[PDB]
C-alpha cells in the first residue's frame, strides 16, 4: 500500500509541473 | 507514513486541479 501511495505522489507531481509548464507558457501568450 | 502519504496525494490533486481551472481560464483569455 506504501508503494502504491508513493506512485500516486510521483505521477501526480509530474502531472502538476507540466500544468505549471502550461500555464506558464499560456501567460506568456496573453501578456500576464 | 500512510497518512502522511495519503495526505500528499489529497494536497497534489488539489493543486492539479486548480493548475487544471488555470489552464482553462487562460485559454478563454486567450481566445
Amino acid at each position: 500500500r506504501l508503494k502504491q501511495l508513493e506512485x500516486k505522489v510521483e505521477x501526480l507531481l509530474s502531472k502538476n509541473y507540466h500544468l505549471e509548464n502550461e500555464v506558464a507558457r499560456l501567460k506568456k501568450l496573453v501578456g500576464e
